């Protein structure tokens, strides 16, 4: 029974429909009349109609918006039967993925990550960990890659960047130094998270470390 | 046999052959090891070796580069069976399309065109045609959408821009009043024809006007 190579439909679509995927077709037709029909989760079964194909020319189409985030891949199978009811082909198992859209901004583990660093420690000593999650697809593109960047200090002494973020990991390290608890004890860090690299959509939590004897 | 959705794979790929297209696999893979062929022209028959399929993933490869303007689609059939030979499906019939790039510059019908005008003619009164064709597809693509313009005119008297040229048309147009025949009785424009609407491959010809009483 083969499996036919994926038919791509993007999620989110808008407008008209229903739309045009892609024919599938016996080239057993002029032999005999031909006619088609679908099965399987997406088709008769729950979600039903979410694909229909036109019982006698093999179009194959889609009835309504998709959300990869919900369902990412439908498996279904397609018949070609005659007018004396014998089957003109075996079943086809059509495979149709959900091509991805950046439509997932990321969101922090939490609102606030709580850490502390000993004042004579020492550049690049690790603070703290913080964490995003983004939705969409990790394997087929960047739009779930998420850039940690820091966005400011409070307050802004003895220096600027008294603080890094390792971009990828989300660690917090120790930068330059001069940490002075008796100075300036606590450092409330906006942090940012942001896909498609760094480009993308993003969203922003707050880093509080306490400096410590 | 099922005849599957048309596969793109473009012409003048460069680089590291062969080429994955796509797998082709049987479903019935689960219960007894599968053995995958192609046939057809492009596969076993000439031109022999352009695709092929890898026995026992079924991943199709193309072999090396293609162009469009020799051969714009390719029919081929799969098969499939088992370790002594016989058959576990239909042969499937596959279809390639092989997408266009932009790998041809327009060229002028002829090197030097011929037209002529009187010297009472209003402004907007059409002289002549010039026209170039382009071998790229027409049909789904710009690659061959030609733009045309008027890069000099000689002599640059009684003004420049004596002239004008419809950019979708190639029709040449008097635009400004003073055609005098007696004072200056032919111009030779150069025309450039372009395509990618004139963003793309460009040539060059020559129109030579005779100015008539
Ligand atoms: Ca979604
Ligand atoms: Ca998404
Ligand atoms: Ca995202
Ligand atoms: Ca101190
Ligand atoms: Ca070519
Ligand atoms: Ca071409
Ligand atoms: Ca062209
Ligand atoms: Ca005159």
């Amino acid at each position: 029974d083969w499996v036919i190579p994926p038919i791509s439909c993007p999620e989110n679509e808008k407008g008209e429909f229903p739309k045009n995927l892609v024919q599938i077709k016996s080239n057993r037709d002029k032999e005999t009349k031909v006619f088609y029909s679908i099965t399987g989760q997406g088709a008769d079964k729950p979600p039903v109609g979410v694909f229909i194909i036109e019982r006698e020319t093999g179009w194959l189409k889609v009835t309504q918006p998709l959300d990869r985030e919900a369902i990412a891949k439908y498996i279904l199978y397609s018949h070609a039967v005659s007018s004396n009811g014998e089957a003109v082909e075996d079943p086809m198992e059509i495979v149709i993925t959900v091509t991805d859209q950046n439509d997932n901004r990321p969101e922090f583990t939490q609102e606030v990550f709580e850490g502390s660093v000993a004042e004579g420690a020492v550049p690049g000593t690790s603070v703290m960990k913080v964490s995003a999650t983004d939705a969409d697809d990790d394997v087929n593109t960047y739009n779930a890659a998420i850039a940690y960047t820091i966005v400011s200090q409070d307050p802004e002494l003895p220096h600027k960047n008294m603080f890094t973020v390792n971009r990828d990991t989300g660690v917090i390290s120790v930068d330059t130094s001069g940490l002075d608890r008796e100075s300036y004890p606590t450092y409330t860090l906006v942090v940012q998270a942001a896909d498609l690299q760094g480009e993308g959509l993003s969203t922003t939590a707050k880093a509080v470390i306490t400096v410590k004897d």
